[PDB]
C-alpha cells in the first residue's frame, strides 16, 4: 500500500486521480487537467497537481482564502496551510506536495527553510506553467481553463518577473481583427506587416464601448490589428509585460506611429508649422487644463481629441480612480495623468480656426467659446467626465441659437 | 465589596466611571458621557453604557465586528458576544448589562428567552436616545457626538420603527439658509412660511455639486430653505421618515408646488396645452431613453433639464449604482430610474422648436438633432452620465459647423 | 460545459444532482428533493437547493452554524457566508444561489444591495414552501421531510409573517379524533360541526401525559376535536399564528365556548349564583397564590382544577421557566402566570363543602384544611408542581389522621 | 530596566503590580492579592500570578476561555495560550511564568517537555493554595475571595488529587451550628462529642428548603452538627473527599449512627421485629417503585421518608437528571437511584396500618390507598417529584370523600 | 428511513459503510477496518468508527486539529467537537457515536454529564483494541495499521494505565535475532531461554547508529535477543510499562546480567577488589563529570565505556535535549543524565593504567592525559558529544608526537 503520488504517472489510472481529486476538492466534476510530477536532485519532491474545470472561486471578489495544497515531508503529513508554497495568483490549484528536504522543527530563526521552500515553490509554479502550455494544445481543453482562469494568467504576468515572458504566450483577447474568436499574442504577431513596428491595443469599459473609440479610425486605415482590453488588470498586466517583441502600446495614449508614410512624412512638417500659430493660441486659451496642444495625424474625422501621457495610467483609469472621489464624501485627492488635446487639420472645423487666427482673432469671445466647448467634448469623445455643469450648459444654448434664429 | 453597576449613580463618582470605561474600551480618552440607569417592573436589569467622543470604528467601512457590551445575569459574568441585545445602529456602545430574569442553560427552542433579550434591547434604545437628547442640550457636546455619530443616528431613523420619529429630531444638515453651520429639522420647520407645505431636500454628491443644481433657482425665488444630503443613507433615511410634518421631497424628483401665483395657476393649462403637441412630438424622438416630456414652470432660464420620477431612487443614487457597473465587467446593467424630459416655455430655444413643429418640422433631422442634443445637455446638467462618446461627440460638431460653416 | 445551475432542470439528469449535492454537503445518502428553478423579472436569479433526507443538524441542540449555501454573483463564486440569503428556520437548506443584480465592492452604507437580498431571500422562501406542498403530495417522502423539519416548519410559522399561513398547512398533530395518526390543520377544520366555533388545542409534556388532562373531558361531551401539542415551539408557533379560521385556544387556558344546548345555559347562572358564597370562601383561603375562585362546568369528574389566564403563558411554559429558577441558585420567580382556581358543583366533594359553608363553616380549620389540599392537588393534576413539601406532606398525614381515628 | 517578574518581590511596589495587572487583565479594579514566587531547584521558573477580586468570568455558565498566562521561557515570550500550565479550577487566574528549562522547538513526540510542563502546572497549584490560605488569614479579604471563588475551590476539591485534602480546609457552609455565619470543616470537627464517629452534610435545592427535611430532626437529638450544601458541586465535590477525618455523609442517604445511649439500640430489635410483618405488606404494595420498606428511628414526627441508597447519586441529584428528561422530549429514565422507603413506629399513622394488618388488613383497599397516599407523600417530602397526576388528584379527593361522607 | 448507526451490522453491506467513510472523512480510499458495535446495559450507545488505511495526519509533527467523530444524542446531531470523548492517542479515529443518556442543556457545574461521557470514552477505547487485536490478525492488514498508527499505539502504552497491558502486545520491533523484519513482545518471549530474566533493549537514533554498539556484543555472546527502538516514544513508552513478563531494560543504562558463570561470579569479586585503587584514582582526575567508575564485564576488547543511570533518559535521548540547547541562544544547559565511567580488565590498556597506579603513578601527567582521553572516547563510542574541542584537539596531538616523536 503506497500514497498515490509516490506511484508511477504512467502507471495510475485516471479514476484513481479522479477520486483523489474529489476527496481533496469538494468538486463535483472530475479535474480539468492533472499535472503529476516529480523533481529530484539538489532539491527532491513529488506533486500531484488538479486544475478545475472551473473557478472554485476566484481572485478579487469571492473571498479570499489560503490554498489548501496538502504538503507532506518525508510522506508525512504537515499542514494544509503551506507558508509560500504557491503564489495567489495560482490559489486555485488543489493537490499534494511532498518534499524531501524540508526540516521539521525548527526555529522560525533558521531561514534555511523557508529558501528551500522557495525554489520548492518556483518548479511548482515551472510545472504548471508547464501544463498550461499543454492545455493551450488543445482549443476546447483551453477553451474552459482560459474562460476560468484568465485572470490568474493576468495577475500571473503582473507579478511574476522571470515567468511573465511565457505567462504572456497564454493571454487571449478580441482585437480587430478578431471580432468573434479570441486571438493570442503569439498570433496577434503573425498578421503584423513587415514594417508595423509595435503592438497596438485599447483599453476601456467593455467591448461595445472600446469599438466606437475615434482611436481606432487611423490604425485601420493602416491596417494595424488593435486589441481589446476591456479589463482593468489587463493594462496593470500589459503596462509591466512592457513588450511581447515590439513594444506594447494604448494608442488612448500618446502614440507615434510610423513614417505617416514617408512621403506624409514629408509634407506634414510643412504643416504641422503652418499650425503652429494656431497651437499657441489654443493653448493660451486651456491654460492649465491642458499639458500642450498638437497637431494629430493619428485622427481622423474628428476636430480634436484628448491624449493622456505615455507612462502614465490611462484614460480608462482616471475615468476609475475619479469615479471615487466622486463617492468618497472627503476625499478629492488626485495622483492621475497630464493631458495632450490634439487637433486634426484634415478636419474642416479647425481649418476655420486657422483661418480667424491669421486674422487677428487670438482673442475672439467666439474663437475662445468654440476651442473650450472643442475642448469639453474632446474630454467626452475621449472617455473623460469634463468641468462642471455651468459653464457647459452654458456653452452650448448659446450655440443651437445661431443654428436656430 | 459591590459591582459598580449595581449601584447608584448619584453615589459613583467620576473617575469610577472612567476608570471603568477605559478598562472595556481601549480608548486613551474619557468618554463623552455615561448613561447608568436601572429598569424595574415586568423585567428588571441595571446598566452602564458608554458614549465614546469619537467612533471607534464606523458601520459601513471600517470592517464589522460585534458589539461587545458585557452581558451578566443575576451579576453573574455570560458573555460580551449578546445574541441581539443591541442594534446594529448603536453597535459602538459599550458597558455592561446585567439581567435579572434572562434565564441560563435553556434549549434555543424556549423562546421565551429572545422576547426578554428583545424587551432589553428595546429599553437599551429607549434609554440611549433620552441620553442623545440630553447631549443635544449641550451645544459643544453634541457637536462632538454629532460629528461621530451622525450616520448611526440616521441608520436608526432607516431601521428604527417606533424611534424612528424622535431620532429624526437629532438629524442636522446644511441647507440654503444654512451655508455654513447646520440645522435642524424642527429649526428648518420654523422657517417655514405660512403656506410652504413642504419641507424640500436635495441629493447629490457633495455640497459643493449640490448648490450648482439647476432645481434650486425655483425654491430659492419662492424663498423656500432646501436642505442639502450629500450622503447615501440621508436619503434611505428620509425615504423612510416620509415626513417630519410636511412630506418631505428631493425636489430633483417630480415635485408639486404651491399655487405658482394662483393667478399663474390659470394661464399655464392655457400655455400647456399649447405646447401639447410638441410634447407628443419630441416624446417621439426620445421613444424609450424618456418616460415623458413634459412642459415645466419649475424650471427657470434653461431649457430643458430631466428629473427622476418621486417614489424611485434620486439621480444623486444612480450616479452611484452607475458608476459601479462601469468598474465591475461582470455587469452592463444599473438600477436606472424613470426619467421624466422637462421644457422651459420661458426659454426662447424652446419657443422655437415649437415654432418649427407648428409648422410640419415634427420629424426634421434638424429637430431631430436639437432635441436629441438638448436630452443629452439636460442628463449633464441634471447630474447625470449621458449615452455614448460617438453619437454625441457628432451631434456636437454638425451644431458648430451649421451654426458657423 | 456550463455551471449546472445555468442549465434547464429538464435537461439535467438526476445523478447529476446527485453528485453536486454530495459534493456540496457531506451526506452519505442522496437527497431528499432538489428544487431547481429561477426568477426573472424586476431581479433575476437561479438556484438549486436541496433538500436532505434527515437534518443535517438541529436548530435548538447541536451546536448552530450559519447557512452554507454558495452565493454567486453573474455566474462568480461570492461567498458561502451570505449575509442573509436565507432565514434561520431553514438553515438546513444546501445548494447555490447565483444573482444578477447584487453589486459588488460598494460600500455598506449602500442599503440597495440589503433591499435586494432581502428580495432574493423572500422568494427563496416561496418557491421552498411551495417545493415542500410538493413533497407533502407524496406521503413516504413527506413521512422523512416531516420527521426531520417540522421543528423548522414550526420556527417559521412562529417567524414569518407572511408564509404564516401557508406553513401552518404543513403542520401536523396528533388529536384526540386522530390517535395513532398525524391530522392537518385543514383535516381538522373539516372534522368541525357548523357551530364550533374555534380551533383547540392544549399543551404538555408528551402524549401520554397530555390525555389524562381533565380539561379534555367536556370538549369530548361536546363532541369537539382537541389537537395535541408536546413540543414548545408548538406553543410558541400557535401564540402567533392566533388563528387559522376560528382562533385557535389551549384549553388550559381561560377558555369560553357554546352555550352547551343553551338549557345549560340557563340553569347555570341560577347555580353558579348558589356557589357566590363558596367562591368567595374558598378566595379567602387561597388570598393571593390564586387570581380567582370559579365555577366551572368544562370540568367534568373531578372536584376542582387550574387554569392560567388566557393572553399568558400556558401552564406547560411556567413548567419549564420554574424549573430553570430550580437549577439556578439564584432565581427568585420569572412570569408565572396567573392562576384560576376552578371548582366542579357536580363533584360531591364541592356539595359538601358548599353545605359546611352555608353552616357558618366559613372558617373550619377542617374546611381550611381541605380548601388548601384541594388546591395543591389542582397543582399536581392541572400539571404543576406545588408549594413546599411541609405544608403538603402535613396536610395529608391529618387527613389520613382523622380521615381514621 | 529589568522584566518585573525578574525582580525580588520585596523589592517591587504595589502600583508597579497593579499597573502590571491592569495591563494584562482589563479588570478596573486592583488586584485582590498577588502572588510573586520563584521556585529553584531541579527545574527552575519565576512567577506573578494575581487573584481578582470578582471572578473576571464564572466556570460554568460565562461562555469558557482558555487561560491566558503569560508563558515565557528563558525571558522571552512565548504564548498566552499555554498547554497544560494550569487547571481549569484555576483558569481566573491572572499573570506571567518564566521557565527556565522548557525546550522550544522540539517534536511534540518529546514527552520530556510535557512533563517539565506538569511539574511548572504542580508547583503553581502548590504556591496558589498557599495564598489562598494566606488570603484565609484576613477576613474582610477573604470574603470577597470566597464570594467569587467558592466554586473554583469545589471543583478543585473534585479534582484535584493531592491538593483535595488542603482546599477542603478552604472551603466554608452554613450548619445547624452556625445558622447565619460560615464554618469550615476543621471547625465542625471541634464542635465533635467525642463519640460522633462521621461528618454530616445535608444536600438539597437552598438553605430555606433545606432546613425543613425531616432527617435533621434525629441528628439534632442526638445533638450532631449537620453541614448545608446548596450547590451541586458541593456534592460532586464531597463524594470525591470521601472524608475529611472521619467518613463525611450525606443524611438523605442510606446513614447508620450509633446505638442511641444503646438502651434504645436494646429495644429496637424488639421492635423491629413486630413490625417485620407491616414491612413485607407495604413493599407488596409498592411492588418496584421501591427497594424496600423499613423501619427507621432516624426519622422523627413523620410517618415515612425515602432514602436513597448510599454510594448513589442524591435526591437532590435525580431531581437535576430528572428535569433534565422533562425539557428533553426524548429521554425515559436515566440512572434514577434505589429508593427506601422508611416508616416511623412513633406515629400513630403507622402504629394504625400495623393495627389494620395485624387484622387480615393486608390488602384492603383502604390499606393499599393509605400506603400508596403515604409513599407520594413521602417523594413530595423527601424533595422528589412523583409519579402521574391521575392517580395521586384521584387518592386524594376520596380520602377526603371518605374524609368525610 | 434509519440512520446506519441504529442498523444492525450484519445488515448493512459493505459499500453502506465505505460511502459512508467516504463522506465523513474527505479519504479518497476506502476505510481499512469498520468496527460498528452497540453497548447496552448500565449505559446505552452506538457506534461505527473507522480505521484508515493511512494516517489522514500524524500526532506530532502534522499540525494538530481536534477530534471529528459526530456526536449525537437520542439519535440527534450535537456535535463534532466533543469535550473528551476519545483520547489524543486515538484522535486519528472517525465516525459517530449515539447516546442514549448524555443530558442536553445541563450547566457544566453538573458533572455527572462528564463522568457519562467519560464511561462512554472508556468503551470506545475498549472497543477499539478489540479491533486491532482483530486486525492483528490478518497479517497484510496489519502490516498497513501499523505502519500507519504504531506511534499511536505506542502514546497509548504511554498514556493509558488500564490497556498500557494489551497494548503493548501490539507493539512490533527489528531485533538481534529479526534483522530484516518485525518481531512481536510475545514473540521476543517464546526466544527467551529458560534463564534469561529480562527483555533487552536498546535506545538509538536509528537502526544503523543503534547495531554499532559495544554493548550489544555482550548479550550476543550471551546469546540474549537485543530489540532495537529507534523512536523516543519507544523510551517513553517501555519506561512507562516497565515489564511484559521480565522487567524490560536498555542496556545502554545499569544493566545487571545472569551469574555470567557462576564461576565468575567467583573470581569477579576477587579481581574488582584488586582494581579498586585504580577505580578511586580515575575518579579522582575526573572528579564530578563523572558519578562513578567501575568495573565492567559486560564490556567486551574496549578499554572503557559509559552507561547512563537505569531510572532517567537514555544516551539517545540526551543526544536529543542536547542537541537542541546547540540551536538555542537562549540556553546553554541540558538535561544531562548519570554517567558510569566502564573500565575492562581484559583490555590491556587498563591492565597498564593500574600497573602505574600500583607504583606511585596516581597523579602523572601521563595517567591524567590517558583517564581524561580515555574518558572522551567512550562519550565518542558510547554516543555520546564530547566536551570542547581545545582539550581534546590538544590530548591527541600529544599523543601522537609522544607515542611517535
Amino acid at each position: 500500500t503506497k500514497p498515490l503520488w509516490t506511484r508511477n504517472p504512467s502507471d495510475i489510472t485516471q479514476e484513481e486521480y479522479n477520486a483523489f481529486y474529489k476527496s481533496i476538492s469538494n468538486d463535483w466534476e472530475d479535474p480539468l487537467y492533472v499535472k503529476h510530477f516529480s523533481v529530484e536532485g539538489q532539491l527532491e519532491f513529488r506533486a500531484i497537481l488538479f486544475i478545475p474545470k472551473r473557478a472554485p472561486f476566484d481572485l478579487f471578489e469571492s473571498k479570499k482564502k489560503k490554498n489548501n495544497i496538502k504538503l507532506y515531508v518525508r510522506r508525512v503529513f504537515i499542514t494544509d496551510e503551506a507558508e509560500d508554497l504557491i503564489p495567489e495568483w495560482l490559489s486555485f490549484v488543489k493537490g499534494v506536495v511532498d518534499s524531501e528536504d524540508l526540516p521539521l522543527n525548527l526555529s522560525r530563526e533558521m531561514l534555511q527553510q523557508n529558501k528551500i521552500m522557495k525554489v520548492i515553490r518556483k518548479n511548482i509554479v515551472k510545472k504548471l506553467i508547464e501544463a498550461f502550455n499543454e492545455i493551450a494544445e488543445d482549443s476546447e481543453q483551453f477553451e474552459k481553463f482560459y474562460s476560468a482562469f484568465s485572470k490568474n494568467i493576468k495577475l500571473g504576468v503582473h507579478e511574476d518577473t522571470q515567468n511573465r515572458a511565457a505567462l504572456a504566450k497564454l493571454l487571449r483577447y478580441n482585437s480587430t481583427k478578431s471580432v468573434d474568436e479570441l486571438t493570442s499574442l503569439t498570433d496577434y504577431v503573425t498578421r503584423m506587416p513587415e514594417h508595423q513596428k509595435n503592438i497596438y491595443y485599447i483599453t476601456g469599459e467593455s467591448l461595445k464601448a472600446v469599438e466606437k473609440s475615434p482611436f481606432l479610425d487611423a490604425l485601420k486605415a493602416k491596417n494595424f490589428e488593435v486589441l481589446f482590453l476591456t479589463d482593468p488588470i489587463d493594462e496593470y498586466a500589459f503596462t509591466q509585460l512592457k513588450e511581447f517583441e515590439g513594444k506594447t502600446l494604448v494608442d488612448i495614449t500618446k502614440d507615434f506611429e510610423l513614417e505617416e508614410t514617408d512621403e506624409e512624412k514629408a509634407e506634414r512638417e510643412k504643416e504641422i508649422k503652418e499650425y503652429e500659430p494656431l497651437t499657441k493660441a489654443l493653448k493660451e486659451i486651456l491654460g492649465d487644463q491642458v499639458e500642450k496642444v498638437v497637431v494629430s495625424y493619428k485622427l481622423l474625422d474628428a476636430p480634436a481629441a484628448i491624449r493622456t501621457g505615455q507612462f502614465g495610467w490611462s484614460a480608462n483609469m482616471e475615468r476609475i480612480m475619479k469615479a471615487q472621489a466622486l463617492r468618497d464624501s472627503s476625499m478629492s485627492s488626485y495622483m492621475s495623468s497630464k493631458k495632450t488635446f490634439e487637433i486634426s487639420p484634415k478636419s474642416p472645423i479647425i481649418k476655420e480656426l486657422k483661418k480667424r487666427v491669421d486674422e487677428g482673432g487670438a482673442q475672439d469671445k467666439t474663437v475662445k467659446d468654440l476651442t473650450k466647448l472643442l475642448y469639453e467634448t474632446a474630454l467626452l469623445t475621449s472617455g473623460f467626465s469634463l468641468d462642471e455643469p455651468t459653464s457647459f450648459a452654458s456653452r452650448i444654448n448659446r450655440l443651437i441659437s445661431l443654428g436656430l434664429n
